[PDB]
């Protein structure tokens, strides 16, 4: 009681052997921009799948950077996360790793992982999350690998991991290692044929991240905002995800918002049986409570805590493409940007051009990148990007090399405290100053692939016809440009094409198609400036361009979908 018995037993067992076991390679462990996600039974039931991938990650690191180095390990709290973390501890011990900094019970949000990596000078980190995907025995499981800068491994590293995993023959593991992920503090293990002991530091999940955020924002003004008598009634929905504890400690305990403010803030291994995705579909409960009109501010997070959804009173949903534009138009309400200044704005291409309005009003440069973190991090490490956001509920700054949902919530709270206006009023002022960029996005999830790819090809060849550019459509829009978006990275000279079908109208409106069973994504972004037509239902003002997109793409006849699975 407590560490005593474990220490005496550790001494009685003596040094723990390190053994090499044979394995057969899999041919589908190809990690993308968001790590490697399969079904949970892939990692739980398939023999040596997890061991093969983890050993491939270790083999992807040079031996000179592996020996005494520190590696952050943490997840969002999914089913099977704990046992896989234990396997990571054993294999990491056998692969000669200096120390593993793990959050208590394996709980560390992706922004927290980036923060700790950049703080303790770690070689990297392994994040056990599938982000917004569902979790559980019949759900999805994912493994991300971040490097020493705090961000996800670039394509060369994730590659090398994949090519190694296709040919892996054996792995090293310390099977008799038993670590208690539940108790904070340091735990060392004597390894056989090794003189130096292996170290596992179980750290508080929230402490470091909360300290960083305490340096980013003015926690005093947030105290006066969330904890006072005249307090801003907030309703934060963590969707049973990783951010719950952070909401409890940061927003509720430290900043003083009472416990009523948080909901679904206890991480569950199945996320309560729902998709931890913050949008108008999977987070409809939050919008339905926001319909009551008692709360002035609402927000939702995803599985690993890099997404955020922002709602105002009576469910005044603000789209991410707009939200980043409001954060940029009021960027000096945050002390961090006061200290650093604004080096640049950036958005994913399918994001609405609302950010370009504040980027052109001020003269801070704006970079339009494809979907994915590689380009945002590329511009961040060159001191060219200060605030970024993507339509996929992505908002973040250069404080870390991952996007951060709770950071965006604290930024919005800072803007509300500074301006002393409601969310809706602030966005009305924004829409009148810059002109509203009506934005919508339709998600047709898991349609069969061949028909979707054939639609994108036939449609693509329809754009490529010179008789298309110029031709008009009635409600009246005129086609100006039509291409498949490509991007030349200004940092490393990288190229990336087939990033989405872009249709630019002389009106400034854009219709974008993208393909992710396969999921079809429809992005629609029109601009409007005259004051008599900026306060309407966006579905109605956008219905023309939606009809043009569905009719030109012939999507329903080729997919049988009647309505999109998700609306934004
Ligand atoms: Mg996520």
């Amino acid at each position: 009681e407590e560490w005593i018995s474990g220490t005496y037993r550790k001494m009685e067992e003596g040094p723990l052997p390190l053994l090499t076991f044979a394995t057969a390679p899999y041919h589908d462990q190809k990690p993308g921009t968001s790590g490697l996600r399969k079904k949970t039974y892939y990692f739980e039931e398939k023999p040596c799948y997890l061991e093969n991938f983890i050993q491939s990650i270790f083999f992807s690191i040079d031996l000179k950077d592996r020996q005494g180095s520190s590696l952050v390990v943490g997840g969002d709290g999914r089913y099977f996360n704990k046992s896989a973390i234990e396997t990571i501890v054993q294999m990491a011990a056998a692969n000669g790793i200096g120390r593993l900094v793990i959050g208590q019970n394996g709980i560390l949000s992706t922004p927290a992982v980036s923060c700790i990596i950049r703080k303790i000078k770690a070689i990297g980190g392994i994040i056990l999350t599938a982000s917004h995907n569902p979790g559980g025995p019949n759900g999805d499981f994912g493994i991300k690998f971040n490097i020493s800068n705090g961000g996800p491994a670039p394509e060369a590293i994730t590659d090398k991991i994949f090519q190694i995993s296709k040919t892996i023959e054996e792995y090293a593991v310390c099977p008799d290692l038993k670590v208690d992920l539940g108790v904070l503090g340091k735990q060392q293990f004597d390894l056989e044929n090794k003189f130096k002991p292996f170290t596992v530091e179980i750290v508080d999940s929230v402490e470091a991240y909360a300290t960083m955020l305490r340096s980013i924002f003015d926690f005093s003004a947030l105290k006066e905002l969330l904890s006072g008598p005249n307090r801003l009634k907030i309703r934060i929905d963590a969707m049973h995800g990783v951010v719950g504890p952070y909401v409890k400690k940061i927003l509720c305990e430290e900043l003083g918002a009472p416990a009523n403010s948080a909901v679904n803030c206890v991480p569950l291994e199945d996320f309560g049986g729902h998709h931890p995705d913050p949008n108008l579909t999977y987070a409809a409960d939050l919008v339905e409570t926001m319909k009551s009109g008692e709360h002035d501010f609402g927000a939702a997070f995803d599985g690993d805590g890099d997404r955020n959804m922002i709602l105002g009173k009576h469910g005044f949903f603000v789209n991410p493409s707009d939200s980043v534009a409001v954060i940029a138009a009021n960027i000096f309400s945050i002390p961090y940007f006061q200290q650093t200044g604004v080096r640049g704005f950036a958005r994913s291409m399918p994001t609405s051009g609302a950010l370009d309005r504040v980027a052109s009003a001020t003269k801070i440069a704006l970079y339009e990148t494809p979907t994915g973190w590689k380009f945002f991090g590329n511009l961040m490490d060159a001191s060219k990007l200060s605030l970024c956001g993507e339509e996929s509920f992505g908002t973040g700054s250069d404080h870390i090399r991952e996007k951060d949902g709770l950071w965006a919530v604290l930024a919005w709270l800072s803007i509300l405290a500074t301006r002393k206006q409601s969310v809706e009023d602030i966005l009305k002022d924004h829409w009148q100053k810059y002109g509203r960029n009506f934005f919508t996005r339709y998600d047709y999830e898991e349609v069969e692939a061949e028909g979707a790819n054939k639609m994108m090809k036939d449609l693509e060849a329809l754009m490529f016809d010179r008789s298309f550019v110029g031709k008009q459509f009635s409600a009246v829009y005129t086609v100006e440009k039509a291409d498949n978006f490509e991007y030349s990275d200004p940092v490393d000279g990288s190229i990336s094409r087939n990033q989405g079908l872009r249709l630019i109208f002389t009106d400034g409106s854009r219709i974008v198609f993208r393909l992710s069973g396969a999921t079809i994504r429809l992005y629609i972004d029109s601009y409007e400036k005259d004051v008599a037509k900026i306060n309407q239902d966006p579905q109605v003002m956008l219905a023309p361009l939606i009809s043009i997109a569905l009719k030109v793409s012939q999507l329903q006849e080729r997919t049988g979908r009647t309505a999109p699975t998700v609306i934004t």
